């Protein structure tokens, strides 16, 4: 059994994306924890875990289709030096995923590979949830003000 | 058994008020949860469930009296785009209920329909609490300030 | 994030459908209860809830896509006056959904909005099951005889 | 270890009969459930499961005697389009089994193959009971009325 | 309700394939058990059971669509006389499913029958997993050598 | 058994450091509790108990080394009069320990007293987490604002 | 609190090795599982998780020291093509760490940063155990024969 080659590139592309996200998300969570925004950092941590799970799932798909999963390649990280830049950085990678996946699923279906399209379909839904979560944080930051918003990310007492 | 025509019409009018309220309140909970005010959102969602229950209770009374429950007619929604706006809109519908129900109760008793009256008295009591809750929130927004009040409506961390 | 306008219009159209179904299904259930078809009534009730859930799900999708959910609009109720009439009425609405959704889905995918599409796919599947049930019920009335079918809808003793 | 050729041919014959039955019985059960006769459908389903076991049992025995089990061959399905037709079709396959097994056992015993004869005797006891159930159901259709009997086959409320 | 005649032929073809597989798989499990490869047989037996489930699922869909499930028609069995022959035989039936379904799902969507399409989309995923397992065992036979692989398919002690 | 003079001198210097800390931290905890900053106050108390254990472990090592633990000397306390002055005052002592134990740890390994050295290494590690926590608290006052950060140190409601 | 710039560069070097190892080890376990060597794959997975943990700890330390953990840089993966190539590759990376760390710790002690040294000493020790396991796996490959070794890496029955 061997996968369609355009599909495999697509998969590997997405995999590379997931790997970048695991790292960006994780380091952001540690940085959030270090700044003392512990309550937020757990959320951000969970996001990295979610991305890690996505990476494993793609990996299995690639392998079943007899491909080589690219563990070498890494994307470019945007590492935020503020909470606001951090959410912004995270937003950008998820948008990059949507931009790649929306066309990609259609291609997968045109290639008669429903299983792959289905996996990509799930990822897209998850990323949408994430983006929605991230944009709402920026919305809140303005509505509450930045300092007030930020106080909601610490614990009582902080750290 | 058959209801007094006037009472059934008052009951139907109240039903339309409930159906209106269920929607306005439910949508507002969805909106507040979506802007990330989740903790407030749970409260609003309950108040909507409360209206669902009233509506069912009015429906039962109507049917008992050989009436036709009107599920077709709906009131004019006031959808707010800030928390304040939302609170004020909900207040408005509650006030219309008191305006309708207060004479309506005195009429039910003249017609000798105590059971419909007691039902309506119960709704009045419930709407008075809601108004007290809403009116208070509005008070707090001023006392605390709007942003600070809003902050108390999000979890830690937010959403 | 922003939804394709057509997709959002589709979703809203479905919402309007759901809101009409909740009311028509609820009303029917209350009436079946009122006639003493308590057993049947509980199933119909459950159907109304399924719709209430479809309404919430669609409402979430719309908010996610920065759409404006329409809780103002409701459709034309078909309130049956016999079980057979109710069954036909309910069927008619379900068929309206299938007629809308089937092309709707194709469109969602062209527009590359899989998440919405999947949301609609589940709904279609759900409505197909509902139509099968109601159509079976009519077959049963014919096969059993109407009165004998109706007896299967009362508790022992009745109500 | 090597079986008698006549015996083995008899077992493969009975195996073909089972395979047929499993298909007929299962479909009929699926058919009764779709009609809304969920209560009868459960029993018929059980009857098919019973036939699955007999085919496994005969399958072991043939294998133990160094035989080739025939899973390629299927007999003529009789699919009923009414409950009465279904009960009759089911009875005919059952009587074909007794007709074959009764001389078939004496043959097994004559050939000095008791274990094989014992397995067949058990199938016969089992088929006799199924036949009694079926013939009784037809008597009940005449005793009760066909519609009234059919009403005994649905839940409350239906499906 | 009434489905597309093409969708119903595809579902019926697939039904034939499922019944063929249930049979080849089950016999193969029994042959492996007979040979003393008990640990392996249990796995094989599960696979035939998985196909029994797919057969039922297809059946429900066909009946929902007012179609007539074909339980009379069977495929051509390939019964293997070695473990290697069996894996290859089973692989051959799976590849065939993939051949049928890959175009058919595209077709099902074209005809706006998402529920039938999703169902087959699921069978594709399952068959893909089963192929992956089967291709792996054959690879394990070359890597380990056949006798050694075979050793891994028996209990301690055997049967 | 006899400790090296230089080492014992170092253990005693540290012991003095620990008693000073116990007092300074315990009083800061009590003052913070007085001020109504009860939630922070609990974390501070815990820091004091940590020091109390450190003193005891040093005392035993000194006793095991035939030394005379100094429970008569104390350093100067910096009692802070705001939350900010307390955090700076605590940090200042923390740094005074690191400055002493860094060269001290090297010296112990030189006189060949690994056990004493490791005891110190642990203290240093512990002391490091303490500094990072305090240095993070001061940043948060800047980031959140002093009034806001302080509101994260009280309970709901205050004390 | 600022770490020594040399120590920080070392921590970052090691982080780089850890990210490299996490990927290699994870891919290798995914590949082994794929080949059906399930039993070995689980251990290999556990190894990758260990480096995931190493990575996290080193990250805290750099953050504690006001450092910037490099999650951008990854090293050359050596992906193995047989169980043997896989063991030999993972070994090579492990040896690279002992090489880097042996002098780094000494350096850390000189710059007087024991807590960093201690973390590294703990990595050096775990790495030794890993090397000893892998070295032993190769040895058993010779003692048993590659085929026989491999047979102990699969379950009964395989995958
Ligand atoms: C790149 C830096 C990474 C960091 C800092 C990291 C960190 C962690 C940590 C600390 C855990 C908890 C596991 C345990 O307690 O043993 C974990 C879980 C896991 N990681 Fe990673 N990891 C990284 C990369 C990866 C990659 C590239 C993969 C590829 C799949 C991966 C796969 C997993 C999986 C499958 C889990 C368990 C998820 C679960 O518990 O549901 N990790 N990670
Ligand atoms: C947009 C309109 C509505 C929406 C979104 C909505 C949504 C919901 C939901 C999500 C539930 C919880 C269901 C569960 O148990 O999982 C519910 C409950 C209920 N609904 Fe509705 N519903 C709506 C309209 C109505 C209407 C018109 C009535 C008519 C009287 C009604 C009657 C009820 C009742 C009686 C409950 C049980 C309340 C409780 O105890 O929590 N609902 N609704
Ligand atoms: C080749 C002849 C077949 C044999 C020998 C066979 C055998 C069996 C056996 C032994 C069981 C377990 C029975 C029990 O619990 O009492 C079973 C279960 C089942 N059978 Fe069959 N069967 C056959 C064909 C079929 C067919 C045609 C269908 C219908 C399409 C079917 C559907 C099922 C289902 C749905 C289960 C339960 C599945 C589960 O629990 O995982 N089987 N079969
Ligand atoms: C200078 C003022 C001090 C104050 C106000 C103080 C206060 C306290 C108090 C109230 C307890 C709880 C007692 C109990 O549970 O019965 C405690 C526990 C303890 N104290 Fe002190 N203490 C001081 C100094 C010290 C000193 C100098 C040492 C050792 C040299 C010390 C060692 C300990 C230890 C080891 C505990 C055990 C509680 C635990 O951590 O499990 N304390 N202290």
């Amino acid at each position: 059994m061997q996968g369609d080659p355009d599909v495999l590139r697509l998969l590997n592309e997405q995999l590379t994306s997931e790997l970048t996200a695991i790292n960006q998300y994780f380091l952001h969570s540690k940085m959030q924890d270090n700044w003392g925004f512990t309550e937020l950092a757990a959320h951000t941590r969970a996001e990295s875990f979610d991305e890690m799970r996505h990476a494993e799932e793609i990996t299995d798909r690639i392998l079943l289709l007899d491909g080589l999963p690219n563990y070498q390649r890494i994307g470019s990280l945007r590492i935020g030096q503020t909470l606001r830049e951090q959410f912004e950085a995270d937003l950008a990678i998820e948008y990059d995923v949507l931009n790649r996946l929306k066309p990609g699923i259609v291609m997968c279906r045109e290639k008669q590979d429903t299983t792959s399209a289905v996996l990509l379909e799930k990822i897209v839904a998850d990323e949408e949830e994430h983006i929605d979560y991230l944009e709402t944080q920026l919305e809140l930051m303005d509505k509450l003000g930045e300092e007030l918003y930020s106080a909601q990310c610490v614990s009582r007492p902080p750290t």
